[PDB]
């Protein structure tokens, strides 16, 4: 019976997932032809990257209409298949929901561009006049979080440069003006319009935004990165009534719909506002994510994020947006892959859901020897190339040794929206899908023994002391060591005698052993 | 008795004609089913399409292996009942010769880029090293068909990049060497494969291909549209020698074997080389086929396609690779109906075959708008989406105005829009006025009227946008303008037999009619 407080969830960055046409963009036809494999892995639900229409400058996340969906991705039938095949397959269904901004290409921000200052189309928006004598300085100090300004300046109808838009990530993104009210009755519709094809809830991007400082004050730190937090910018108090509409929208259906929220803020009591029952289920529990391969760094971050998360966290390794655990964990392939196993064999033990990246049950590596010329993130060009971006884990999949495109289309390589290295097909699926020590392997046995010998209602009981090398937990009847240090562990006969379920490779070194009690 | 001489032939495409098992791709157990419509509407032939085993990069025309049915569309065995099927209606069966090139996944190439280069294995394709200081610039400067070079660079076994080999269309489409001897073994075998399950004879794809110069020199005239026809690309003396050897073996048959062949060459001198008493048998008038609705320019087309075809050429508005005459002569719904009503009328009275592309019977329109997801065709991918392609003309036949896929199957692999339903073929076949009645009316009344020798004979100039010619006692005048046009009195009394329109003599706007002389009536 399924829950969302345990569920597995298969994250789909559809543009990379399968591609059904072969014109190298991954598409809804693909996915279809792909949700065997990711039931058959164990997961109880995906979630979709942004695929309504956008032009791409920040591939999906930049939308031009939201209730429709991109023709490079497919049709809205198309999309209706999917859900029917996933729900057939026993999997929910979560969308990918970015109201803080949409694409300077919406029919709204057209229609704000093309109005006079102090307009009611620029009221949905965040237009304010320049500073300098001429307007020519930013109306505030804040920056990008792709880099540069947060503001863009437009020409008037007689054709002099006037006022500037806010854009919190890229220039082709502006910022709603949340406090306006047609912004909350279109995405009301939004969310209706969605749930209404059977979508079961929604990852909501940036769910630290929506609502800015009534004041826009400057950042009083200054500019980059030693400025701290920028207060003024993020996670204001009105945002919490948002989302107790939201969840009261949702909690109209049967079962009620579900929304984890993606939030960056650094204080734990702000990070709970967002989780009370009347607001948010869950939010993903970024603390372990963000962490470097040590004992004690992941065991403070599995604390904090239990002690915040009430209990079930929604956990992750990785994600669209940062580095592939295989190369985080490397600091070498070899050691990267090693840690990576423990590392998955170790959240999975956790309470709470889990979130997995597609690709990281490959054990696949960053591509970070892209050519300048193939790098699409705008992170790559707001920063003069001093940043690398998130290109390289968005790579098209492989699913098979041979190929072209190693199974993610039957197309030519240079098809693909980002190339393929040439030695991407080490990584095929259907190769680990043959081997029982694969990666693939291990993230299916984790799964099934995750669902026969683990319940929710089996808090961590810790067994080591802190500080140690090696972390080591109860729940219920299953003991879970992992050694992140160079030498062997035998665990102590006071924890009691164990027998073994399934291990990432006495507990070996950098490898995580699962054990019955 | 039937004659390949005034032979109606169906062109199917199997793909998008009839899904007997419902995984959305026509089969031959739908054609099958199908056979009945298509002798019922009056054709004396079928061409299918290719259908042997295909990754369809290029929908049958990339094959992987010449002596099979694809699985998708079904077994030979259950190919052997659908020739059996249409020889008891009175079909003809025409097969689809693609002897260019094959697909990469044919045995012969995955032998090649397994092989060295100077091996046999690579001496039956055309591989080449590369110009530049590291061969990294094609062979030469021609310019894929699809668009993008003709050339594609190949991994040798050491892994660096090494030889690049010639592809006139898709780089899945390598193009065989003609000078290597077992290359014309092969295709002896194939026909004679085929020849021995009774098939009557073979379509022949890019008869201007096979042997290119043997230098293979670059073309003076550039890249692009604008460059000129390439003549070191295509149409080569070597060729007659391939297609008398063909002839030569059809020719021992009882009846002899047919061979139509699809050729593009700038000139129409140039055409009739190949239909030379010991080459092919015709040849598609493509010239009609490109113009726009126009009097004089089909007058000259006309004109051009009997001179070429010593009399009896084979016509035809449509196929596969074009836009549907619905769509090109409406360029719209309304105009292009009538348009391409009185054109097929018009090509349907002509002496010689007619050649009707599936659909064409409905009046269906090209679907121009399909999301780039649902795209297919490599011209798509090829031209970076500057090409919109050919998949809008092959999309799944309409058969009832009801169910889903409109009686197509009960996703189909190209989406048929919410309009097709308007256009099934059993709405038309209970409407006398549809344009499949019209297909009929005017079938009928050929074989009946038009099923002699008789060759056209020009009437008297009456005007600009009016056509008007005779076969005998049957007259024939087709109003390409937008006015009403009363026949003069010098063409004799006429008795009208049909029309593109549904009581006077004046011949309305955009209207075929045919009438007889000496009927003793005014
Ligand atoms: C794109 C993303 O930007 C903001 O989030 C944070 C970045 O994702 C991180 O780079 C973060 O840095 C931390 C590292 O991840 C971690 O490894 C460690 O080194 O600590 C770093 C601290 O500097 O920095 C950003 C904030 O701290 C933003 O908050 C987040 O919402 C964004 N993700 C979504 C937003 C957009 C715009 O629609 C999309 O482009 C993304 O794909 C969304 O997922
Ligand atoms: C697919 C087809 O390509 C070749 O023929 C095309 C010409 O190369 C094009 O230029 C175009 O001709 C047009 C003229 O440019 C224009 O001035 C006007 O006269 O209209 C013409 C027709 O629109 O279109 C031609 C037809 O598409 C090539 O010569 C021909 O053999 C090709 N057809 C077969 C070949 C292959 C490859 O195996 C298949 O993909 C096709 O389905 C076959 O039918």
């Amino acid at each position: 019976a399924f829950s969302w407080r345990d569920a597995v969830v298969y994250q789909v960055y559809l543009r990379s997932f399968r591609d059904a046409n072969g014109d190298g963009i991954g598409d809804l036809g693909g996915l279809s032809q792909g949700l065997d494999a990711i039931a058959a892995l164990g997961c109880d639900a995906i979630w979709l990257n942004p695929c309504y229409a956008s032009p791409q400058r920040d591939h999906g996340y930049d939308i031009a209409d939201y209730l429709t969906i991109d023709p490079a991705y497919g049709t809205l039938e198309e999309f209706d298949e999917v859900v029917r095949r996933a729900h057939e397959l026993g999997l929910r269904v979560l969308m990918d929901m970015v109201a803080n901004h949409c694409s300077s290409d919406h029919a709204w921000f057209q229609a704000a561009l093309a109005a006079e200052p102090g307009s009611d189309e620029r009221a949905r928006f965040i237009f304010r006049d320049g500073l300098g004598p001429d307007g020519e300085l930013p109306p505030n100090n804040w920056d990008s979080v792709f880099g540069g300004l947060a503001w863009t300046r437009v020409t008037e109808r007689d054709g002099r440069p006037g006022q500037w838009y806010l854009h919190s990530f890229d220039t082709s993104q502006p910022d709603f003006d949340w406090r306006h009210p047609a912004v909350a009755e279109h995405f009301e519709n939004v969310l209706r319009f969605w749930f209404e094809r059977g979508v079961d809830g929604f990852r909501i991007d940036v769910a630290h935004g929506h609502f800015k400082d009534a004041a826009l004050p400057d950042h009083p730190g200054g500019r980059g990165p030693d400025a701290g937090h920028n207060h003024g910018m993020w996670d204001q108090p009105e945002v919490h009534d948002l989302y107790r509409s939201w969840r009261a929208l949702g909690d109209a259906y049967e079962p009620e719909k579900y929304f984890v929220g993606e939030i960056w803020v650094p204080s734990p009591d702000r990070l709970a506002d967002y989780l009370r029952p009347d607001e948010l289920h869950n939010a993903f529990s970024f603390d372990l994510l963000v962490q470097p391969w040590n004992a004690d760094r992941f065991r403070k971050a599995i604390e904090t994020g239990l002690a915040v998360g009430r209990g079930w966290p929604a956990w992750t390794l990785a994600n669209h947006d940062v580095h592939r655990a295989v190369t985080r964990y490397g600091q070498d392939l070899d050691r990267g892959l090693r840690r990576a196993r423990a590392a998955a064999a170790l959240a999975l033990a956790l309470p709470g859901s889990m979130y997995l990246y597609q690709g990281e049950e490959l054990g696949l590596p960053e591509v970070l020897d892209l050519p300048d010329a193939a790098r699409q993130d705008p992170i790559w060009t707001r920063s003069n190339g001093t940043e690398l971006g998130r290109d390289g884990c968005r790579i098209p999949l492989p699913w098979t040794r041979e190929g072209r495109t190693f199974g993610f289309s039957d197309a030519a390589a240079a098809t693909t929206w980002l190339p393929q290295p040439a030695w991407f097909g080490a990584f095929a699926r259907a190769t680990q899908a043959a081997d029982p020590d694969s990666m693939l392997s291990l993230h299916r046995d984790l799964l099934a023994t995750r669902r026969t010998h683990l319940r929710g209602t089996e808090p961590i009981v810790w067994l080591s002391p802190a500080g140690a090398e090696v972390l080591a937990f109860r729940r219920g009847d299953v003991v879970v060591v992992t050694n992140f240090g160079s030498a062997p562990f035998t665990p102590p006969s006071a924890w009691g005698a164990l027998s073994p379920l399934l291990a990432s490779q006495t507990v070996p070194p950098e490898t995580t052993v699962w054990s019955r009690l």
